[PDB]
């Protein structure tokens, strides 16, 4: 779990680019 910093910033990604997974 993550209580600071617990953004969605995948789910902005997920829209805004259309590509796998990459670490």
């Amino acid at each position: 779990r993550a209580v600071i910093y617990k953004i969605p910033y995948n789910a902005i990604a997920s829209r805004w680019i259309i590509a796998p997974k990459k670490c």
